[PDB]
């Protein structure tokens, strides 16, 4: 597919056996999911962007499904607004930034 | 072109006549730009990202050439760690993301 970017690229994702929104995001190296209770071993981590830090659960070799596209990979759950699709598995769906 | 996501997707920019680096950031409704000096009028305003809110200075309809493209619009300069170049300049240069 294409996704112009008039919108926010929103699409759903399957991640714990749970559909949710989440943003296709070029800007982002890693995928950070809105806190969730993932199974499993984690690591603390902090991550950072515009505004500072977040504490975040590292998760490692989660299954997501993006649009219909199988992912796995590492996922950071935290206090994020908005789920994002960071880079991590962005390349794992083949997507690109075309203009 | 057709940008791959295996690294950041960091292009050439020209604002205020000056080069910088910044990035293609699909999840960024705004663009967000290091502080500088630039020509034009601005108005104080508020963005927030991952790490909470932030002051900028809005300028208003700004020439920037993105990796050789053409845009006019607004650009947030603050104390963002990475000239982020968001939405509202990407669809001015008619990009889309694909998969
Ligand atoms: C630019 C602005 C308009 C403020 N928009 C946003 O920031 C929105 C905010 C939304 C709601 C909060 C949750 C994030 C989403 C997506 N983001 C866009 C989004 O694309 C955002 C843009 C960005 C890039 C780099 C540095 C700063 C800001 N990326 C990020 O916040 C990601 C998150 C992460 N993966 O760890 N940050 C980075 O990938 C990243 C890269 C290098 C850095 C160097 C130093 C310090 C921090 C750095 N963070």
């Amino acid at each position: 597919p294409q996704i112009t970017l008039w919108k926010r690229p929103l699409v759903t994702i399957k991640i714990g056996g749970q559909l949710k929104e989440a943003l296709l995001d070029t800007g982002a190296d890693d995928t950070v999911i809105e806190e969730m209770s993932l199974p499993g071993r984690w690591k603390p981590k902090m991550i950072g962007g515009i505004g500072g830090f977040i504490k975040v659960r590292q998760y490692d070799q989660i299954i997501i499904e993006i649009a219909g596209h199988k992912a796995i990979g590492t996922v950071l759950v935290g206090p994020t607004p908005v789920n994002v699709i960071g880079r991590n598995l962005l390349t794992q769906i083949g997507a690109t930034l075309n203009f």
